[PDB]
């Protein structure tokens, strides 16, 4: 099967499988896993931050960041189509007792003036705005790159008000590859960044949160509370090091395959916009087709293509390491045949 | 001072004060205060509900309702400019562990189709939508009346999905006076209603929640936890009975004073919409003025008029029993003079 | 009915009823109720503290104090039979995200060495101990007075660890009338104290939290969140001033009545300990009777005497202004008939 | 390398067999329920405990906390033993995450008197939280790995049934209990709604634990796991090791028991305050009451002579045996304990 559902389905490379077998391990509860310790040291250095914390998931990364940044009844400004709001189970409410303050954005880019206006005045009736979250790349909009200038402007606003800044940088390396902006440079405008090892960088498990020592110390106690305090997790960290240090550059190939796929899908007759394709995601609309997104997902699966429907009329196609250029070509031959059928 | 900040500043009538001194009381924790019991019975009867619960504040009313309607990790659909989101201290997050889902509206009226789209599908990544809140009158937009048809339609959608509906009817008798829709009719389209006694109806303290007996039982236990479990509160209920049964018709005097104020403010040259004024509120914009809202609020204070800024460019003027037509005329002389200064 | 259930059932004096009706009020949200402001100023003065906050209940008192003293995940040391653990609906967990750390005491008095041992070391696994609560008088033991020297030593321990101290002083004036220790001496060894107006001091509604300015400001925003931010609450504070300033001395009568009640009960043959009775409560054991605590409560009620069982073998009798000596003597005649029946 | 580590059974390292299995693991995206190695671990765990459904988690702390969440509403009370791990060593999570209050009940070596549990249940009254969960820990860590009898658990189950209260067993070391008692883990679990057990302690997996229970409960716990951040991707890597832990590493817990008993009996002969009669699984409590140092001073003296151990109070030390401490290591440590006894005695 050709799996275009998500970059989450990436499997470990042979180099990672080997590194996991030979991993040097220890009890991370005591700070004694040498591989964890090295991955964290590396993550911290790559983002120009004092400290780093490995977590079993990006959700946990964001949720411990929120905890470490907030007090009960605080408010978090985030983009209205962001993952923290949509896809993290209302955890910020339950775990941290904080309210989201959604601001609309153009492809993840909140207008700095709208962020300015979402910030609470000091008044008894109002929660305290203590955190602003920015997502790069932006997922719901189709893997779009927030301009560095937006992040720089929003950062400045936050300094003026003493408000912390988090980048949900689940796909920050995809952002860096597309934009040319080094991740240290995005990171410098943030108090904390969460990034995933387990999507396009192909590690089997986990993400990392980078930040200041005192922030990470708090986040590490948050992690213990939430159940992220693992033992000999250096098995996972071994894959994690290879993800971080060796698997970034080739993300360029995911973007090329995605753009190649979109252009060719448009030639066939599918309703796609290749000019919208900036990273590893292609949005496919089904309005011109005889079945909706859900029916077309089934027709694709029967022909050996996996994809998800994100609404009744939209499918998302996501490239990653485990879909090669050949697989893209194979998929296109299938998409051609299914156009003769469902157009 | 001519106090246009809010209708909360209403002081008790002479009859209220007499009834409070003479109040037949008991220990409400044992259900033994007869005057609370009677107020409750009356409020439930007037809204066409099984039961009612006295609370010390409208905020407590809304929050015990949220608690009684929801579980930890649920989502609450509400209007993007509603009081529960803006002026209730992030309590829904702290107290109930729930996420707000702000939907934009037109003067408090959320488009039913947007309410339908805000409902979370059943998926592991998603909170459960268990509550839709509707505010009538809608404060932020200028004490606007939400049309009945809007409330009926949203109620129809909630029924279809098994979602509770709550009305924040802090000023529901104002709505009813302007609209001619009885409060029993509004309430038939909701599972619960909070209404205030301490604003336009002139009681010194508190509000009531009305709904089913099992819901009210849950809300009564919540009230206990939150600290609204009082003792001989029949003192307060005695005024609240007078507020409910004697102070509703004269709200129309407040509507008239507000409209008159608006009409005269427009003729001076201020940025007001007298056609939008149908209850006890006027939104004044500072966009044609030399100072912003906060500068203009200081100037009014300095000449003897109290009002609140609701943004950097908008001021809310609220009428009530303690501002007479003479007071409004006196305030118009002052506004006239400050228009010379700041236009 | 002779009501020995609790001191909560106290009803307002004529003087209080007149003061409520003649109360000078304003909007407490704006800090403009002059009678609330005077009550607060007086409560602060009396406790030798810089600031005070009126609340609708003592439960809200304790809970806003916990909120203002704590962060999510902290731990609060309290006596194992204290009202905060037993009678406040699990609120500290819900509202503040904090764990109770029960320590056994001897009549409310926790052994300081045990308090020392319950303080958590700094360890990722451990919540931070940020608060120690002491209840005086201690209710479940029979209105027992905690020694000043106990509070003094626990205070010293707290200062070594940087831990806050809250006295649940619901009945601190009973303590003070019994011991001769002024409430400002108890409170000089604490950061905050909550005391009740609505129990033995006879106000219809409310309690007060005293403490430092910063702490009270936090407790005031917490109160807003919980729904205790009332409007023209001067009606209640009028009676509150009379309670604080005029109803304290006469608590000695309640104590004399409780003592007479215990001596006479013992002389009839009931299992009471008059040597334990130093305030307004008597614990009576049902061990020499043919019924348990609950069956005796029923027998009593059918003969016109109201009390509460606190276990299967114990009833608590409570004196207050609305059980006079005649009432105690009438009650004793009934208790004598029932001892013939049940002994 | 090259200290004798008696601090805990958490410190166990994977076997060669486990390392090969992880590296070679068949994986998928567990968010989709498509990791076949995870799926098989859960199938096997559920079956081993006589339950419909199982859920892999990254920590026992997560196992417990998703169980509490799945069992409770905000404001509820959880009855548990006063020295239980959920209370002491889980960072206040039950309060923050579930908004519930612990109701501590003192136990006798892990075992709460049934009637004490019954009196801890709240009546229906406005002032009281709802008692919705009773938690039982087996083995009980803090009393020295003590085995809660099956009959205690049976009786508590019966009380709970009568009041409609859920029962969670924190069986972090439930196979240790099972090996000592001869009671199959399915029997312990038959008197419980849910059980959490660790794979990463004495069973030697590098990461994780499992929750077992009914289908509808496990579905609720799976959504809580997603909320807390335990929803992983290609976790079959970890579950490869866990299948080996569950299927090959249970019987040899007998050796850890043998080692702890030997250790305690020999420590008793030397003259240390230990109770060999209390040692039935993999732990020894040693008191410092007849020594010139407290627990902390003794831990440092041990560290200085090549032995790692943890103070559990100012006067007590807990020695824990596990796969990476051999009989020979125990003998070495005893020879040192003997010298140190002369020093501090
Ligand atoms: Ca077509
Ligand atoms: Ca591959
Ligand atoms: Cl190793
Ligand atoms: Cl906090
Ligand atoms: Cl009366
Ligand atoms: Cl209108
Ligand atoms: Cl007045
Ligand atoms: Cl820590
Ligand atoms: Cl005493
Ligand atoms: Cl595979
Ligand atoms: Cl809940
Ligand atoms: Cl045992
Ligand atoms: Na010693």
């Amino acid at each position: 099967m050709i799996d275009l559902r998500s970059d989450t389905v990436t499997k470990p490379t042979e180099e990672m499988r080997k590194a996991m077998a030979q991993a040097e391990v220890g009890d991370d509860v005591y700070g004694e896993d040498p591989t964890i310790n090295e991955l964290e040291r590396l993550a911290a250095e790559t983002f120009g931050k004092e400290a780093a914390l490995f977590v079993p998931s990006g959700t946990m990364g964001n949720q411990v960041s929120i905890m470490a940044h907030t007090q009960r009844g605080d408010e978090v400004i985030l983009e209205a189509d962001s993952h923290i709001f949509w896809y993290e189970v209302g955890a910020m409410a339950v775990l941290s007792g904080v309210m989201p303050h959604p601001v609309p954005g153009k492809n993840g880019a909140m207008d700095p003036d709208d962020v300015r206006k979402a910030i609470r005045p000091r008044n008894i009736h109002f929660p305290r705005t203590s955190l602003i979250a920015i997502e790069n790349t932006h997922n719901r909009s189709g893997g779009r790159v927030v301009p560095l200038e937006n992040i720089k402007e929003i950062c400045t606003i936050a300094k003026e008000h003493g408000i912390n800044v988090h980048i949900d940088g689940a796909r920050i390396f995809n952002a860096s590859i597309a934009s040319g902006v080094p991740v240290k440079e995005y990171a410098g405008y943030a108090d904390s960044v969460m990034f995933c090892l387990s999507k396009g960088l192909c590690a089997p498990v986990g993400s990392v949160v980078v930040g200041d020592r005192d922030f990470i110390e708090r986040a590490r106690k948050a992690r213990k509370m939430l159940g992220g305090g693992m033992r000999q997790a250096g098995v996972l960290a071994a894959a994690g090091i290879i993800a971080l240090t060796k698997m970034v550059d080739r993300l360029k190939e995911d973007h090329e395959n995605a753009r190649f796929l979109a252009l060719k899908l448009k030639e066939i007759g599918y309703s796609v916009n290749p000019e919208d394709v900036k990273t590893n995601m292609v949005i496919l609309r089904t309005d011109n087709l005889k079945v909706n997104a859900h029916g077309f997902i089934e027709a694709l699966r029967n022909s050996g293509v996996l994809a998800n429907a994100v609404s009744d009329t939209e499918i998302r196609l996501v490239t990653h390491k485990d879909v090669s250029r050949n697989d893209i070509e194979e998929a296109l031959n299938i998409f051609e045949k299914l156009f003769r059928k469902f157009s």
